[PDB]
C-alpha cells in the first residue's frame, strides 16, 4: 500500500524527531530486537554472546549498526516523494544483506515490527489511527522492497521458512 | 614500496596511503560508534567557538546557551548527518571517485542551498581533528597526526573545488 501525501508528511515529521536522537533511538530499537530475538545476534561476531541489554547498549558493533540503520532509513524517509530513489536505496540495502551478510528475511520482518512498536510507544500521545496507518504502510514498504531485492539475487524464500525444523510426521 | 621521490610526493598528496587510510579508518570507527554524542559535541564546540557559523541554522541561530543549542533538534539532526556523510567518506577512502561524489554533493548543497561560507568547512574540520586528538592522545605517533591532517585537507580541497565548480 502506497502512502498518501498526508501520510508521507506525517511519517517524515515524526521520523525527523527520532533522527534528532539518531543513536539513542537506533540503539533502543536494536537492543529491543536482539533481547527479544537472540537468534538475530548470529550475524554479529562481537556481540553474539551478549544477553544483558545494558551490555548490548555499549557494544561498538551494535552501536555502529544502529547508526548505519538510522542513516539508511533516514535516506528512505527523506526521499519518500521519490519512489524511484526509495527503490534504489532499499535495493542496495537488501542486496547487501542477502549477499554479504546472508541475513534471513524473517529478521527484516521482525525488525521492521520492532521499529513500529518503538514509534507507537515513543509517540503514544500523538498516535491516532491515521498516523498508525501511515507507519504501517512505511513498514510494509521497507519489507516489500527488501524482499524484492532478495528475490532478484536469487534468494528463494520458503514456507515454512528455512529455519523451521521438519515435522516428524508431516501432513500435506 | 615506492621510490624516494614518489614518497616525497605521497607526503604532500591529497590521497592517504594505505597505511594512513587504515589508521584513520580504525580511529574513526570508534567515533562513529558514538555517532550522535560525538557529532553533537563537535557541533556544539564549533558553534560556541564560532558563533558566526550559527547564522545558517534558522532554528538555533538566536541561541547563546550551549545547553539549549545542544538540545536543538536542528543541531542534532545536522550532527547525525555530518557523521553519516563523513562515515561514507572514511569508509570509501580507497575509492577516490566515491569520496569525490559524496563531498561534491555536500559541497554543492552547502554552496547553493545553504549558502555557507566555505571557510567554515576548514574550521569545522579542525574541530573534528581536535576531538579525535582528545579521544586518542596515546595512539598518535607523528604519522597518525599526519594521516588525519591529510583527511582534513582532502575534505576541504574537495569542498572548495565543488564551490568553485558552482561559481562561488
Ligand atoms: C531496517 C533494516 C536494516 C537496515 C536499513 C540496515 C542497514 C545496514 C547498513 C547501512 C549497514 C552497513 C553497510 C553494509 O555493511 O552492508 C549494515 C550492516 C550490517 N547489517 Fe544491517 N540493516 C538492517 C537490518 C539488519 C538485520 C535485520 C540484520 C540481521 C539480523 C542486519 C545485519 C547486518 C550485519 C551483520 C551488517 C555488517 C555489520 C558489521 O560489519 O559490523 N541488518 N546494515
Ligand atoms: C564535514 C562538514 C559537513 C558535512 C559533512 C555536512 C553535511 C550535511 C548534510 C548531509 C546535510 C543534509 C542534507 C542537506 O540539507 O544538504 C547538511 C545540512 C546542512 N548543513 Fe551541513 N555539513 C557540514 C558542514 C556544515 C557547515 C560548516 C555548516 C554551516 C556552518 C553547515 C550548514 C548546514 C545547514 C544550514 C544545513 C541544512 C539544515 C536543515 O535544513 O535543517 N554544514 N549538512
Amino acid at each position: 500500500e502506497e502512502l498518501s501525501e498526508a501520510e508521507r508528511k506525517a511519517v517524515q515529521a515524526m521520523w525527523a524527531r527520532l533522527y534528532a536522537n539518531c543513536e539513542d533511538v537506533g540503539v533502543a530499537i536494536l537492543v529491543r530486537f536482539f533481547v527479544n530475538f537472540p537468534s538475530a545476534k548470529q550475524y554479529f561476531s562481537q556481540f553474539k554472546h551478549m544477553e544483558d541489554p545494558l551490555e548490548m547498549e555499549r557494544s561498538p558493533q551494535l552501536r555502529k549498526h544502529a547508526c548505519r540503520v538510522m542513516g539508511a532509513l533516514n535516506t528512505v524517509v527523506e526521499n519518500l516523494h521519490d519512489p524511484d530513489k526509495v527503490s534504489s536505496v532499499l535495493a542496495l540495502v537488501g542486496k547487501a544483506h542477502a549477499l554479504k551478510h546472508k541475513v534471513e528475511p524473517v529478521y527484516f520482518k521482525i525488525l521492521s515490527g520492532v521499529i513500529l512498536e518503538v514509534v507507537a510507544e515513543e509517540f503514544a500521545s500523538d498516535f491516532p489511527p491515521e498516523t498508525q496507518r501511515a507507519w504501517a504502510k512505511l513498514r510494509g514498504l521497507i519489507y516489500s522492497h527488501v524482499t524484492a531485492a532478495y528475490k532478484e539475487v536469487g534468494w528463494v524464500q520458503q514456507v515454512p521458512n528455512a529455519t523451521t525444523p521438519p515435522a516428524t510426521l508431516p501432513s500435506s
